[PDB]
């Protein structure tokens, strides 16, 4: 019904609800202050950050688990370009968010003289969706078509700009009603025909997940394509929480890091791949794609063909109908060819050598090995876990097949240190019932560790782990390798355990590998944000870096 | 298609547009791009020399828009780009898949103290890319057409240094294949045959998308299945016509009497097929009190009065011939509808009675009755933009040509005659017919070379007013005096003669008729000049919106 | 100039225009941006509506070019902007000052389903901005002057949305003013003052700032009192010729023989008066091994090859003529120097000795000195773009015009006609001669009619070959093939004549001289078709870097 | 003097140090990093910061009280638009800040496919003067372009994006003595 508002953040803040909005991440500031005002007055909850940065990436948690975006709210000028790493990151791995930021007045006479940042302009390489609001009345429609924007198709950033003379003033409109996700159909009965007789024909077929597979929406037609088939899967990172090796036998491990997995040789054994919700943007299709195999692309757009990439089926429409209709097609499960039974097996060899359940361990500063196997001791299927970007991460990798975590943010093309914590509060506010464990080293801790005030304000149940080198590991190695020497990557140690409560939050340090296992465990039980340092011994990493590509 | 070994970038570009199918491509060499041309010589693909490469753009999109694969521009560095834009910012804009190779210097001088026309070209395309990297040469390339052809179609351009083309580089041709996209859900279009059943008021608006050709046929079984009332936007202005669906009711977008509108305001169930708010602003027929169904490729571009309530994305045909196995009975219209569609019939009558005109210089009435007996169902008409271009829009519906290229967002003049080259190339055994203003005339009239030199059967016609009359028109309801829009006179039978085309100009009303159909009658190009009284244009303007 | 209550915005605009002088402005008329021709109507300023926006800018920049005062086009929204962009490269790129207003939709449809303009005028303009804020149109407008005309000159661009100058505005006119800027400091001067007696080897390389006309005296009385050689480049072309100082060695940066490259090689002090590496590629001059001395109106756009040793930022005028009281005595030649400046004077004896030349169609030879003929220090020579540029520039030495108008750093084809049109309302009791090839004259013809309606005294040589030749030659040179560089033929004098211009198509070698003539005797405008014979350009080629 | 060196990374260095350049602040990364290793071979000394929005504002604080550039140093991507607000407000206030920062290869597949931020399009509402280096021969001129359009006139801040490849191969060309400022 259209309306007369008093001010066009009334309207706003309608839209939000209209959008299922259950909280905003923000800082206010002047020019965008009446919006927050407006949000006292609705069941959206305002949820204060110490810096803009966590606030689209706590933005980017909740778009990517409930798949509807995550909402950050920030002021003109800093407040706008302390976001832009942020977004850069939310659009980089598909995570829906939607980001409304504040401006000067249109006729703002500093508008002219460029006195204020074009935001928009900035914001433009880094997301989906970028505009301005200029119209009063087109305030609904373009902060609805900024979820549209940021949820439908490949999912991704969106940014709006909120002159301040446009949500103080009023204006005249409807709430646009959340129309959600189109009606797509799945792709046409005659191409998913011609791809279940491609499989009744295959002898070593196999499916590479991509990004728009581990899509919450098509998490049940995904189970049952491989319970129906039991057809061998591989997955690129940005669908590396999609299967595990948990909850499927014939799972050959993500692709894209590491130059000995079962998945890369299946791939380039294949007769037939299926890639599902994939982009070459993910994997190099150079480092798989042996041009040997029948090519089936399935995924909500057409495919951005390449050298190593041109479909010979593409099967684009609802990717969770296509998967149904296609499981209705296929009449008996998969006998393994002997060569990927081997490949499969030798997969199995190899974890079983990677496994250290029965080593001793106990040297300190501590080792990779040892932190791995204690966190994979408190995480399990009512835990999830995120993990920032650093030689940890390489760890945590390599391990990915040990962890039974409810759910796992570890995907971060652009290799963005800092996103973690924040990314566990998001995923805290989502499931306030369950808990969440972040890990991070200690440089990419510094950077988003003011968030540990946010934590501690909303009783996030949260349990950060810092991996304790006193330096940017993963860098000095990069350079130690190539020029045999260091640079820029050594800094001073602190207190963690003392920096960590002097928020209020319960901090820990180990002194001792026999001390991991202990610690822990009574972080994990307390009821609250908690901080353990882990010092680590990073001596072997190179032993690491030989089996990456 | 081998991974193989190229001499010149070139070359593989070449080979990419022949797996393209590309049958020519416009444009004007220049040192940059010069070795692409070079290599279409080996190739079987014709290459056009224009004479202004914005008219590249237009002949490409005429050939984009007819034969649903994007027509190609090939242009040299700086000018040569700069010059395309509008042309490109006009294909767009109608969903002409457009394809625009530019030249660019060596990219070792782009810092160097090199126009930034990728960002010169984003603001006006789907597609706008520069290739720094010589092993992705085939790969932009081929997107670029994805980008043009897919979806809702539009202009691309591809930014092409000449160290790329000119050195040599490795890779394959990748093959082109519009993906597999099915039908929406059978869902969905059960719930869509329900409101149909449901509704006493439906109607039909049709966007661009329902004219593309591979709907025609599904078009047509829904209607005839329904007899549900249709009204178009002039980008879907040739989907359906009042001959072949009596319950046809008009163009929406232009005049404010239309059966169309009056429809859609009593509507209680509205279907939009392949129609975007662009294409005619909802506010102008959405009162908000009608559910609204929205078909078409892509999910809808919502706006404030564009919210639909069923949305159905997916292949067009197959929703619609799904919709139509879903409709038991055809449409009882209703009273109000009813009336409606009887004063559109008699409205017709009207406008037509409306006679002896024998004044000189011609009126404009006088000069539609003569074009629509000169245009059949086996001629192209294109149509420029200018006052013309309204007293041609108010008679659509008399005009009987095989298409129309008359949609025009951007209201860009000089579009006529190259669209008119692009689409004879495409049947070069037909005759086209296109139409102008003395204004647009001159802004693409440099193409009368190129069209006799390429001895294409088209037949220009110039409204003579020695003025730019849709501005003056404007200037004088506002103003009440003129600015600007008034010019000298010219001999356009000896202009066209220039070019070794027939030339004629209309010296009395009776010579009309006569003249056109000797210059119809010539094999080759022919300009008609014919002088216009727009004295009467303050009656048709007071029908507009 | 007080604040005021204006009851439109296009009134102010139309003031600011009279303060800043604006006599005339360039333009089509749009619905967005009519008001403001309308307000034209009530001012002394002179309405001149062109045929093709990208010829407004064009005649602007030879206005501001010829009087140091931004000229003006003024065009509407959409295809009215994007037409103008290669006019304003070109601008931009020559140093021509040029202000651009551009209609725009209103505010608030910005942002509805409106090109971003701004976005594509940024690349090409040296000021590009949208008024969102009426109470700043004059601002603006003020400011875009001062933008164009300052420092190194460029174009332009202001986007003006239709309700900003169609609603009442409130503001005040400002005044217009280049400010108070001193010479270079006199310490500098004094150093580069020792710097000259201690040359052996002195040369100046003159830039476009040093053919300003506020900077021909010093100049003048700089050169008059050291005797040192100069050489300049083709932004610079008109500073100085071989009249007036028996020093000068010629234009730099096309030809390989030039006297004042082999003097640049041989400088052990090189002083650059308001040049910039754009204008000549620093690489191609600069050995590194020679005291480098900048000076100019901006500090030096430093490169690898032009890394200043002093650089004297100020008022050139000013600072020259502090430098010139500065020399006690006339520079005396080394005998390498003598010999390279004698050398030119053989040079030119022989390119003049290159002789009965009758065959048909003409010899390029046989053209130019016809050319030179009919050409006088009082008429303002404009050159487009083509293989006849070359030929003219190789001859620059011997033509004897009030001007000349060639340097066309984009190579931008059509140039010329507009030119002269645009040179001769500055002078409108002067005569003007503009000459391009059939390519370049195509693509700006439809300004004849403009012309024509001016009765503008200009006289229009075509050099025909029926191709694009300078882009022929080239793809001879490295493929021995042509592709994409030849169009069929024309009768250019019924083409002038159509356009109410005199027409004159040469139909043999004795008919030239009489033809040009007749035609130069015309009052008003004229157009004279010259056939060309190309084959003797692979010699003329050789000659070029 | 014209010199082959074996890394524009120590071209870009060299040129650094005629600029007087006493110190750098910033983040290393892979794509930067062969930078922050020639800096070891030189008199600039490296000052690793915590986060590069404070690279920015610590550089902007050298170039207020002396007048001349302050330095930032950092890798691709986030690295890059961490230090936006930071060049916002060097800007802002008129301080000289010239900041470096690394970019994925030329040639890099995953520039055309956007993969990778258009850092230069970013940068540019925020500062003077922003562009990419794509000829190695420009190196040495693009770094002192910088510093002048960052110290002349209004003051303001300058960004330099360096493609990896380009800071890593070899290059041929002389360091641009600073001239500073021009004899006005
Ligand atoms: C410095 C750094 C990383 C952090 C390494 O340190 P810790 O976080 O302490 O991890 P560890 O490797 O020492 O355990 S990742 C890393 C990455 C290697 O490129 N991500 C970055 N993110 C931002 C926002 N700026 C710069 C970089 C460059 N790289
Ligand atoms: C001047 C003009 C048009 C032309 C009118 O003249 P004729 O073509 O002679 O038609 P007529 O109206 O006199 O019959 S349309 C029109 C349009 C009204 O906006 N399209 C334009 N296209 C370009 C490329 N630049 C400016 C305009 C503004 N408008
Ligand atoms: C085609 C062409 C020129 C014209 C040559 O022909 P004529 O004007 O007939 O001269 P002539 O050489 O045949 O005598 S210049 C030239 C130039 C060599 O780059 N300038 C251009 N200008 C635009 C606006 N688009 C493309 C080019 C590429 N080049
Ligand atoms: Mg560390
Ligand atoms: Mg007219
Ligand atoms: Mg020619």
């Amino acid at each position: 019904p259209v309306r007369q508002w008093a001010h066009g953040a009334d309207l706003v803040v309608s839209q939000l609800e209209a959008q299922g909005v259950r909280q905003v991440f923000g800082i206010p500031g002047a020019k965008i202050d009446k919006v927050f005002d407006s949000l006292l007055d609705s069941s959206i909850r305002i949820i204060p950050v110490r810096h803009e940065a966590n606030a689209a990436f706590m933005a980017a948690a909740v778009g990517r688990i409930t798949g509807k975006a995550g909402v950050a709210l920030v002021t003109s000028g800093p407040g706008c370009s302390n976001l832009i790493t942020g977004m850069a990151t939310a659009n980089s791995e598909g995570d829906p968010v939607v980001a409304l930021g504040g401006a000067v007045k249109r006729a703002d006479k500093a508008k002219q003289v460029h006195q204020s940042m074009d935001t928009v302009a900035m914001f433009s390489p880094v997301t989906k969706y970028a505009i301005e609001v200029t119209a009063p009345d087109a305030l609904a429609e373009v902060v609805s078509n900024a979820f549209r924007a940021a949820e439908q198709g490949r999912p991704g950033s969106a940014f709006v700009s909120l002159p301040q003379d446009v949500v103080d003033g009023p204006v005249s409109g409807k709430v646009l009603p959340a129309s959600g996700a189109p009606q797509m159909g799945a792709a046409p009965d005659d191409a998913i025909d011609q791809v279940a007789k491609l499989i009744a024909q295959a002898k070593n077929p196999i499916f590479l997940l991509g990004l728009m597979a581990s899509q919450p929406e098509n998490s049940k037609a995904l189970r049952r394509l491989l319970e129906t088939s039991h057809i061998p899967v591989t997955s690129t990172y940005q669908a590396a929480g999609a299967v595990n090796q948990d909850n499927f036998s014939r799972f050959a491990g993500r692709v894209g890091l590491f130059n000995n997995q079962a998945g890369d040789r299946l791939l380039q054994l294949a007769d037939l791949v299926i890639c599902i919700g994939y982009s070459p943007v993910e994997y190099e299709p150079a480092m798989w794609n042996s041009g040997n195999a029948t090519l089936v692309h399935i995924d909500v757009l057409p495919a951005y063909e390449e050298r190593n990439y041109t479909p010979d089926v593409e099967l684009v429409g609802d990717i969770a109908g296509t998967l149904n209709k296609l499981a209705q097609n296929i009449d008996h499960r998969l006998v393994l060819s002997p060569q990927a039974a081997e490949i499969l097996r030798d997969r199995q060899h190899q974890r079983e050598l990677l496994d250290r359940r029965g080593a001793q361990l106990n040297q300190f500063a501590l080792h990779p090995l040892r932190i791995v196997r204690a966190m994979q001791d408190i995480v399990n299927s009512d835990v999830t876990l995120t993990v920032d970007m650093g030689s940890f991460h390489i760890w945590i990798a390599r391990y990915l097949y040990t962890f039974r975590a409810r759910q796992v943010m570890i995907s971060n093309g652009q290799q963005t240190m800092g996103v973690a914590l924040p990314w566990a509060i998001g995923a805290w506010l989502v499931n306030p019932e369950r808990k969440v464990v972040s890990v991070s080293g200690d440089g990419g801790f510094l950077q988003s560790s003011m968030e540990l005030e946010t934590a501690v304000r909303l009783k996030a149940n949260v349990l950060h782990l810092i991996w304790v080198d006193n330096g940017y590991n993963m860098v000095a190695i990069q350079e130690e390798k190539k020029y045999q020497r260091l640079s820029g990557v050594e800094f001073g140690p602190m207190d963690f355990k003392a920096y960590a409560e002097s928020f209020g939050a319960k901090g820990f340090a180990v002194e001792s590998a026999e001390a991991l296992e202990p610690t822990l465990r009574a972080a994990m039980d307390v009821d609250g944000p908690a901080v353990v340092a882990i010092p680590v011994d990073y001596r072997d990493n190179p032993l690491l870096m030989g089996q990456l590509h």
